[PDB]
């Protein structure tokens, strides 16, 4: 199912303090390498929040997994899985997100909704004061047998224009869309690395993305 | 002054919901390997909270640093540095801690105070329902030039007796005790690995620790 590089499609609807927007993305994921390359367009005009703020919201199934850690997202495929997050920004509001990640017609689809509230008028998010770049991160993956899934935790470091960084605290739940058996792993990490870029020839508000996700058995590797 | 294995001494005073306690530790740290081995005794009787809950509170200077990342804690030595943390436990209270980490008489000293409040009667902390073990973790180290130091973020995964895990969210600030020059690094990670043990011959409430800390230039290493 993930033996080859395969197409990745994203359909996102957002609403942040009443500002509605749509994002569409197309790219590929290669679970052999853990690499994602995708292009995102805001199809409703100007994105009303920083691109970096929605990077995590816009495919964990593409992560490079070794044989000796259960791969919950790939196990939930092809019927797929629900990915829910609360993202709380330092001194600012929260994104609540609900995604359905499915395998259809040789492609992975990430169809995701986002609501934002509690954001400050001239803060880093509504003021769009975050740099257009990204930092590498460590994703925590924990078993959640009670929910037939995994709970994940991430701190995201956002670089602020003119110096400084803020944290976006991520709480994440992945549960199955199917009725099939799922593989629920022991606690481990996913190393994340992300380069954001623009196409100079692209006139629409956009974000291009090159990502690497590698699962690490930290109980062994950090010893 | 970190070229050799050197002694490590810890003096901790705690107050959680009015329960006062003292912890003393002795061991060594080796910054060549990133290894800490130390023994902790509660000198006031029974520890009123889980040992694992105070593991992070009871020497980042011992972490194994490569040449290409600035080592803030070693740079602050020998006058040393202040380590402040807010630790907020899932569905439970918060530890506020202030440490002074110094080099005196051939030894690293961690003299640290802890206050706990907002804890639930019969919860995982006051009920001591956390397992006597520890998980590996990823420490985020960020520059904080405004404070002549570093800000660090950690999620700690605590295993609960009889199954389950909770998160202890760590916010950490390190500032100098001296007026000397300090080395403030770019954003990077410290991989942490910790094994807890008891001495069968020890009659006092106690915790022995073997730890490995390695700084990783994640901007490069995760690519």
């Amino acid at each position: 199912l993930f033996r080859e590089k395969i197409p990745y499609v994203v359909e996102m609807e957002g609403d942040v303090e009443g500002m509605k927007f749509s994002v569409r993305g197309k790219g590929h994921g290669d679970a052999n390498t853990g690499k994602i390359e995708a292009s995102f367009i805001c199809t409703t005009g100007e994105l009303p929040v920083p691109w970096s703020s929605i990077l995590t919201t816009v495919a964990q199934c593409f992560a490079k997994y070794p044989n000796d850690i259960k791969d919950y997202p790939k196990s939930a495929m092809p019927e797929g899985y629900v990915q829910e997050r609360t993202i709380t920004f330092e001194n600012d509001g929260v994104y609540k997100t609900r995604a359905e990640v499915t395998y259809e017609k040789g492609s992975v689809y990430n169809r995701v909704t986002l609501n934002g509230s509690g954001f400050k008028k001239g803060g880093n998010i509504l003021g769009k004061k975050l740099e257009f770049n990204y930092n590498p991160h460590c994703i925590y993956v924990l078993p959640d047998v009670q929910n037939n899934g995994i709970k994940c935790y991430i701190n995201i470091v956002h670089d602020v224009i003119g110096g400084g960084q803020i944290i976006a605290a991520h709480q994440q739940l992945n549960t199955p869309l199917g009725g099939g058996p799922v593989d629920i792993p022991h606690y481990h990490h996913i190393q994340a690395h992300t380069i954001l870029s623009k196409d100079p020839k692209e006139t629409r508000d956009h974000m291009n993305v090159v990502e690497v996700f590698r699962a690490i058995d930290c109980k062994t590797a950090y010893a």
